[PDB]
């Protein structure tokens, strides 16, 4: 069963067709019929001085191809046409092959702040040069269910220059599935004693960092002009003004604050339907997106011209989680890592790397194109025609004559609707 | 001051106790605390309208911080997060600081900026001076295609051209629009469009895209507090260390990125938590403030902790783009939503401003203060 004319379809047809592509279990979608909620007992223990429960609504992001592999992504948004923006890309981007994704690394990094230290540079090489020991110690409650190439892999020692001056050490530890610092703050709590004796200073902190270059995800598309536009060589043009549209956001900070803004509509509607952190991400990304001395947009888009194609390209730091947290709290979270498939991390960080791709996808086509404020009033005029009572046939058709107007509510796609059947 | 109910042990108190607490203060209307004893929702055929191909709803815990005092000005604030702690250190932060006075906070501007990008311009020079000299008639132009928003005191108030130089060469057009209570994205991107017609005929260029910019310096808004090293203690003897040791907490963050991060992103989990609560755009707050921090070249720490060694105080200072709103988006769609803005007294957008920037400041004061004391282990309750 296909998603054609899942955008007209109603709320109940919409529960009809996802139960037809029988990607829920016969719990998870009565779940989802009954509109189950997290319940305030739930959020009581999730949250503190719980007075009630916040709700937003939740979306399906169709035909989410990921290394060959479908998804269906679930979006939480309160903001109109991200949803509709990220399943016209998501359409145009699978029939151009879909997106190719990978992880590069998945590690989590910790950091140990000292000062007060009388020789940073001694203490900087008498603690590298107990760096094997300082590991062994870090890793000596994981012998071998970990330290099967994960626990602490590396650390290293930094002299951070300013005022004052900071001796930095820097743990990186392998992640796994779960969303626990556990295994960060028992490695962090006992090398601080050795690292206070070792630099002769004092230890300000230890805590994990946001900063999460060690977890950087490559998400990638490849779309031929063809599929740009319907019109004959004017794909060129719409690829030549995208390109255009992503220097512009590495050139003007202006504009790589709404380039990459665009891109995280997107990446927290499903981080959020996943339970996962969003103002982690969103921090390390943004971080990320000054790595060359400038803010910068945190995806590109070129030309290949002798294939005739537009390559998008987008790396960040994405260490997402698939237990832990609300995920095993909140039961629509739960359901949409059962949507998805069940991915592990690593699939689920490809999975989200590629929608904030077709997020910015979008948005850029539209913006170098028609303009985002024709495809603002194209969805009111469906919706309101939707609640018309109109056809799927009679959509289109209704769309242009109330578009064709300045303003225009139910009554006005009535109306035309009466006209259109008389 | 007392004859007031206080809010002393309501962490200890159980859910239907806390709603008669709230009920006490009085706070909200009768039918505003009802909706809160329903835990009243958005519905689906509302949220049908919020998003598309809506297929449910998702729910997130909803909380008080009280005792948020801004300006002299006492507040409730509503919190929306998922994240442990992060309430109770909002909470726990803000009443230290009433005791040390409250915040005192500031709106520079209140400002949306929008960009035209011009390209293929045979003279840049001369395109500049061609539309600088016409700023009269731009903005002129740029009001009279959204004429709402200039009978209630806003519209496009400035305008510049810049040349950004690059592969290729961009010819820059920024517009500084009055949105008034509302974020203004339908209203400025309605101007831009309207503009760019003109603009490449005086350039004789042509228009990449004409849209609004999140990176609002024309909204900056910062709060402050001013703590005596007696409240950061028990002891009222150990405060000094503890202000010192948040201070240096604070120049890592300006020093290594990889703490800044961290640092920013305590902040932004009371920050987005306040900005869901009162239906506020937090992918656009998050990413004005986030390119904010990597101003000077690097990126660093949002706020700032110094020491006042001779008044022997610790005081706190952040500025960010805040051009949250009031009106527009969800804001009278989700009940809650606009529950929340009752809550808080219906303040204006500026007044709502300096509430979130305030509440994130004393949100990054909780963190720093147990990082550098008794550290964040797991903190489990
Ligand atoms: C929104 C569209 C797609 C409308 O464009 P359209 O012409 O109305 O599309 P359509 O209705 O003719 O149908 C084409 C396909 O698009 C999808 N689709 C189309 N409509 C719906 C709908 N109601 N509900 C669900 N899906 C929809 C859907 O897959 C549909 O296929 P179908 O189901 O018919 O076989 C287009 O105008 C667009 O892509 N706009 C971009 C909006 C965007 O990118 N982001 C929204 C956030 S705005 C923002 O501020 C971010 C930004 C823009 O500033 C970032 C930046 O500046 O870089
Ligand atoms: C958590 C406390 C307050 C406990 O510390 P405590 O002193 O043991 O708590 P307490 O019960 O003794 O103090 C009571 C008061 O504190 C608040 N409070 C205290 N407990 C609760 C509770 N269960 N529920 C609701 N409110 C609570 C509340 O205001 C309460 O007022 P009262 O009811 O007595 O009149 C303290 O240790 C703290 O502030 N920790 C900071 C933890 C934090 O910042 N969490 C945010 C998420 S972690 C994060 O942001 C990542 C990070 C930190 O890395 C970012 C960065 O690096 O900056």
């Amino acid at each position: 069963i296909s998603w054609n004319g899942f955008s007209k379809k109603s709320y109940q047809e919409r529960l009809e067709l996802l139960k037809a592509q029988a990607l829920l279990s016969p719990e998870r979608q009565a779940s989802l019929e009954k509109d189950e909620q997290m319940s305030v007992t739930v959020a009581d223990q999730l949250s503190e001085n719980v007075v009630g429960t916040f709700s937003l609504p939740y979306s399906l992001v169709p035909e989410v191809l990921v290394n060959g592999q479908e998804y269906t992504v679930p979006y939480v948004t309160e903001e109109p046409s991200v949803v509709a923006a990220a399943s016209y890309a998501s359409k145009i981007i699978k029939r151009a092959g879909g997106f190719t994704a990978q992880v590069h690394q998945r590690q989590m990094i910790g950091q140990v702040a000292l000062y007060q230290v009388a020789n940073p540079k001694l203490a900087q090489e008498k603690i590298a040069s107990k760096k094997a020991e300082l590991l062994e110690l870090a890793n000596q409650a994981y012998p071998s269910i970990v330290k099967r190439g994960g626990g602490a892999r590396d650390l290293h020692v930094e002299q951070i220059k300013g005022e004052p001056d900071f001796l930095v050490v820097y743990i990186h530890v392998d992640t796994q599935e779960a969303m626990g610092a556990n295994m960060l703050n028992t490695m962090l709590e006992a090398l601080k004693p050795v690292l206070e004796e070792l630099s002769q200073g004092q230890s300000l902190m230890g805590i994990l960092s946001n900063y999460a270059t060690d977890s950087l995800v490559t998400a990638s598309c490849r779309i031929a002009f063809r599929y740009l536009s319907r019109q004959k060589d004017q794909g060129r043009e719409i690829a030549e003004k995208i390109a255009l549209a992503s220097q512009f956001a590495q050139a003007d900070p202006y504009r790589a604050a709404t380039h990459n803004k665009g891109i995280f509509n997107g990446i927290d509607a499903i981080l959020i339907a996943t339970g996962n952190d969003w103002r982690a991400i969103e921090a390390g990304a943004h971080a990320f997106a000054s790595r060359d001395g400038r803010y910068q947009g945190l995806s590109c888009w070129t030309l290949d011209l002798e294939r005739e194609e537009l390559v998008g390209e987008m790396t960040l730091p994405m260490p997402v989680a698939t237990k832990g947290g609300s995920i095993g709290l909140n039961p629509r979270v739960a359901l949409s890592h059962d949507l998805l498939g069940n991915p592990s991390a690593r699939e689920l960080a490809q999975i989200i790397e590629s929608i904030g791709l077709a997020q910015n996808f979008a948005a850029l086509k539209a913006l170098v194109s028609t303009g985002i404020q024709q495809g603002h009033m194209k969805l009111q005029a469906k919706s309101l025609a939707l609640l018309a009572g109109a056809s799927e046939s009679e959509v289109a058709p209704l769309v242009e004559r109330l578009i064709s107007d300045k303003t225009f509510n139910l009554e006005t796609a009535q109306r035309y609707l009466e006209n259109l059947r008389s």
